[PDB]
């Protein structure tokens, strides 16, 4: 791994200082370099640690003068990449570029050096053991390093722009993947400028990923902007406002299946998210939504409820029977029991029974006869853990399907426990009413936050209850356990005392007390040193670890919320059968235009 | 609609792109213009999509040059508007100035061109369809971009200043509903140079409003106090202190039925309580309540206050009946019953109620003598909306009135039923004593941010609340079904249950546990998710969400409390007759000054 890479290093910086001809070499010792140039049994074609030549090393240390000797030593040594594992295609041309030395470069040059040579080591690809990506062809190391001339020199000398690599990048897409600077808006310019026509902008990588998605997926903003001017067009200057307009052919992709904007939504990076306030994409998706969104949403939401409140009322009235064993037992409750299924369906209103159940049954079956195609489509991960795309909202409603589908098979076998899996159905159908509370103003940024802090702290706070709860019920136990239940049913044995305490943590029952009797004498002040350590220290450091992360991230739940609800409509108009869904945009087709669609936006400004 | 706006401009780029002659025009291609004016059969009065001539677009793009040649061509060009829909009286002159061209618009009126063009289109209107109002003679144009020497010229060719158009404004009327500018106030003091006698001050709009009404009920305050210098006068300076005076005619407006100060206060825009601030208007309030307000405002308080002990305690001594009928009926509690009509008023205590009575059912309807004629004046939502003026405040009482008119009514006719319709009015009017609480100085800006935090939160916390609490209270009331409600009370029914699932939500009622007996085994893992789910993460978040817009909102509610007690101030001597409301200021007839009020004021300084 990572020392395994370490010890390369160290072993390189042995095999330099053992050769007196490589130690003169980083050293500029160029007087005992005369004295082996002198020598003719000296070998010229030496080799270091890992296929080294003195090339590599005059280039590294920056001692051009003894370079220049050593082409007359041998000129075929400027030929020859390295031989061993990390470096393996590495030649001394790409180190030339990463010190910028012009003359350098020039001399290697007049000796004919491959301007393609192809470099694929252990250190150059794209890795969080590596630091530094800069492509493979030394077109993308002249590009990265900010150099100008002697990516002239190069496209004088040949210099393919067309080059394709490991993962299928271009010099664009690996432009595009750096820090930021001017000098790469600047030099895609410039490279923009050297090639024109197909065109480049048209090839994707072995992902299939054109630049202008890479870009959109990876969020540079500022190369966003300045690349889509070359697609606007402005329509009339007059007075203090400006009408103008834009192409949406590469931004809507209507033809294709990978949307642009679905793309985008579906990252991984913070910074994806930002791009979405940029000028002619904010318009798209408020003309889309205000229009078509909100009221394709706002219906089924009630349908919802109303097979909410179907399946509610059927779980009412559930069939009945009168206990027929005797129950002749202090502490116990029987009274009723469960019917069978054969005696289930006699009267009207079990009639009316049939069709409350079955319209429950057969709105379980397109739940998954709706999203299971969508989970082969993307990852399982890529669908379960983007907040934004609703993660737990789409698991929990597949287990509400499941628990509805088993208790049907349940009935069928007359097997009892009806009501135990029922129960979670009931109580989760509900909770999944949540998914909804996205498309309202006042209440979609305040469900989110919720599930965050829920991930955030309520296990920080339930591993402390956990530790802490145990001792005490413990001794609450033990310090009852010769006395009569009797008189304080608390505590009895040790699960109800577990849950008494639990309840008693929480300060919803009382304190026990029985003043006509009398009370251990241990327990008056056990109980204290319990009621001042849980009811005024664990709940009141959790409103003020509360308190603090409602405050910190209030900014980032602000934006957020607008942030999801693209993914809605996005979601919507992909479901449902387009007859309903239009074109946005603008059909240039009755003027003369052709093909291309457009949207007008105008601007007051000064 | 403006769907519709785009259809028309991308309709115009057409006509302009096939006719040859209109596109040499914007493209100034000057040759073939040449060529088409050596051509004579060519037509000159051609035009484009609307009502087009080729001056607008030679004004639209700037090409001067070729308008030059326009004039030669067809000297008539210069006298027409276009004839379609959105721009159906626009002439090339509102393009030349909204352009800034000194060199055209004076080609344009050696042509003779109309001054008082009436240009009255579809973008031509105040809408949040349109974006910028710019008035609608070539004076507005003119002013409101911030040129100087072309109204010189304007004027120096005509130009009436008393131009009326479309809602009747002025040109200074449009020039204050502008964006703040040094050049704004500069080109009133030039307009107010040039127009001098009656004055331009005098006329109102079609709704009615002055020029100083409508700055009053906008608020450009740099406006309004640069405008008030022409009234003020400086009295003697003589060291570090000054004092001076004010005329008040024009802020009080005392004759006039709508006065300046309470047309105001019922603003709609936020910016205009602002205003307030300044020094002339400020020390007038202040003035006329520390004088007359407070005093003539703590009186009838207590007068309100004795009106509603009087009322609570005839609502005490309510004649009552034994009950005839045996109740026979476990779960029943009916022990009396309502005294008849003729025996209710037998007794001398009996004749207390009469009087007792009397007071409350002659202060209902002095209620409805009071604001009814208030509700026709003013807009109904004009009426309920400001907070400023108390909205809630006055529905709750009319509505308080509606009741206790009501039961008066149902005891005339031996109704049963009496309690239910009293208890709304009973609870309701001890919470109309809170309209009295703005009077206060420590208590008056507590009470209205509670109201703000209702309509603010209190339904984000309910919807949510009504959605969580459903599936839970199913869930007990299906998971006791089988038991005997002898042992547990709670959840016997659905609808007890859904109250009782309630009350433990807010921490009222303890859990219910009964240690002699068996309780059935998923109650205690269901209740436990129900207990951390609600008064850890519920309340919590609520208490948090609370107290960050406490405190965020701080400073506004701190302002708004002194802005509307002059709603109060200017309410009460409006309706009070003014042998008690003398005339605040200084009447200047006792020293030969004539009709005229004024206000002292000195101010140190340095």
């Amino acid at each position: 791994w990572e020392q395994y890479r370490d010890r390369v290093n160290m072993l390189q910086q042995e095999r330099i200082r053992d050769s007196p001809l490589l130690q003169a070499a980083k050293e500029n010792d160029l007087r005992l370099l005369k004295i082996l140039l002198l020598n003719q049994s000296c070998d010229f074609q030496q080799r270091g640690a890992v296929g080294e030549t003195a090339l590599h090393v005059a280039a590294l240390y920056d001692n051009l003068e003894a370079a220049t000797l050593l082409m007359e030593a041998a000129p075929e040594l400027a030929k020859e990449p390295a031989l061993c594992e990390p470096f393996v295609g590495q030649t001394a041309l790409h180190i030339a570029v990463m010190n910028q030395n012009l003359n350098l470069v020039r001399a290697l040059l007049a000796r004919g050096a491959s301007v393609s040579a192809r470099a694929t080591g252990a250190a150059f690809r794209r890795s969080p053991h590596n630091l530094i990506y800069y492509g493979e062809h030394p077109l993308s190391f002249a590009a990265c390093v900010g150099s100008e001339e002697i990516v002239r020199l190069l496209i004088e000398h040949g210099a393919d722009i067309r080059a394709q690599d490991s993962l299928g990048n271009t010099v664009l897409h690996i432009l595009i993947l750096q820090p930021n600077k001017t000098f790469a808006c600047q030099m895609y310019n410039l490279l923009l400028s050297y090639d024109e026509h197909q065109s480049l902008e048209l090839v994707p990588n072995h992902q299939g990923l054109t630049p202008f998605k890479l870009a959109g997926v990876e969020g540079n903003t500022v190369m966003f902007q300045h690349l889509m001017q070359k697609r606007k067009h402005v329509q009339w200057t007059c007075g203090p406002l400006t009408s103008t307009l834009y192409d949406l052919t590469e931004i809507d992709s209507w033809g294709e299946e990978l949307s642009f904007l679905e793309l985008v939504v579906s990252s991984k990076k913070r910074e994806a998210r930002q791009i979405l306030e940029q000028t002619p994409v904010k318009e798209l998706v408020s003309f889309k939504w205000k229009k078509y969104g909100r009221p394709y949403f706002c219906v089924l939401a009630s349908l919802y409820i109303l097979y909410m409140i179907c399946f509610t009322t059927c779980c009412i009235y559930r069939p009945l029977k009168l206990r027929d064993d005797n129950r002749t037992d202090p502490r116990d409750i029987t009274i009723l029991q469960q019917k069978l299924l054969q005696e289930a369906y006699v009267t009207h209103q079990d009639n009316i029974r049939l069709v409350g159940e079955l319209v429950t049954v057969t709105g379980a079956v397109i739940i998954l006869l709706l999203e299971i195609p969508d989970i082969f489509r993307v990852g399982a991960s890529r669908y379960f853990g983007q907040t934004i795309l609703g993660g737990p909202f789409h698991v929990i409603i597949i287990t509400y399907a499941s628990l509805v589908l088993l208790t049907m098979v349940m009935r069928l076998t007359n097997m009892n426990g009806e009501v135990v899996p029922l129960s979670f159905a009931l109580v989760l159908g509900w909770c999944s009413v949540m998914y909804f509370a996205r498309g309202f103003q006042m209440l979609g940024p305040f469900t989110i936050m919720i599930q965050k802090m829920i991930f955030g702290d309520l296990m920080r706070f339930c591993w402390l209850m956990a530790v802490v709860i145990l001792g005490f019920a413990s001794a609450f136990h033990i310090t009852f356990q010769t006395e009569d239940p009797n008189n304080l049913g608390e505590f009895s044995d040790y699960p109800t005392a577990l849950f008494s305490t639990f309840e008693l943590f929480l300060t919803i029952i009382d304190g026990p007390a029985n003043y006509s009797v009398d009370l251990p004498f241990m327990y008056c002040i056990t109980y204290a040193a319990f009621a001042i350590i849980a009811t005024l220290l664990m709940l009141n450091l959790f409103i003020a670890m509360m308190g603090d992360t409602h405050w910190r991230v209030a900014q980032e739940r602000d934006e957020l919320w607008r942030a999801q609800v693209v993914a809605t409509t996005v979601m919507l108009e992909r479901k449902m059968p387009r007859f309903l869904w239009p074109r946005s945009g603008i059909c240039g087709y009755e003027y003369g235009l052709g093909d291309r669609w457009f949207l007008r936006v105008e601007n007051h400004h000064d």
